[PDB]
């Protein structure tokens, strides 16, 4: 049972989405960091819980979801049901973190990762304790209909490097991006 971690890829004009798809072309290496980051479970036999919004869920290739080696929860205020492939639903992030201690999900979950979007991010970011936001800084802005909210620097610190994260600017299919890590401990 654990760990609130926000993982996002943003363009430079901060968009995170366009027509319920991503603004940029698909970066398969961007995706693998995505995957490695959210799958790696740290104890000898539990799993990370992934919390994302229903759009975002839909947003993933029908055949990619549920995202395997991972319990996946959709934040859904409005529906009688965890969509097919979903493992759970909760009306709020907090009912999301309560199944942790729930007999429901107590002996299962290691790390908790917010996979999106903007508004579930927006809750997380504001929430107490220890948070870690992992951001892929896409270097060229694209047209987006959604944005990633604002990093209150009075609370987030840019960490100068982080074990398992490349510092170097990456570049795939013509797009430069850097992985940057932030963190707070209220």
């Amino acid at each position: 049972v654990g760990s609130l971690n926000c993982i996002v890829a943003v363009s430079q004009n901060m968009g995170i989405g366009k027509n319920g798809d991503l603004p940029w072309p698909p970066l398969r290496n961007e995706f693998r960091y995505f995957q490695r980051m959210t799958t790696t479970s740290s104890v000898e036999g539990k799993q990370n819980l992934v919390i994302m919004g229903k759009k975002t869920w839909f947003s993933i290739p029908e055949k990619n979801r549920p995202l395997k080696g991972r319990i996946n929860l959709v934040l859904s205020r409005e529906l009688k049901e965890p969509p097919q492939g979903a493992h759970f639903l909760s009306r709020s992030l907090d009912d999301a973190l309560k199944l942790t201690e729930q007999p429901e999900l107590a002996n299962k979950v290691d790390m908790v990762w917010i996979v999106g979007g903007s508004s579930v991010y927006k809750e997380a970011m504001n929430h107490p304790g220890h948070l870690k936001l992992f951001v892929t800084r896409i270097m060229q802005d694209f047209e987006s209909d959604t944005f990633f909210p604002e990093i209150d620097l009075e609370k987030y610190k840019l960490l100068p490097e982080y074990p398992g994260v490349l510092s170097d600017v990456q570049e795939e299919k013509g797009i430069k991006y850097k992985f940057e890590v932030y963190e707070k401990n209220d």
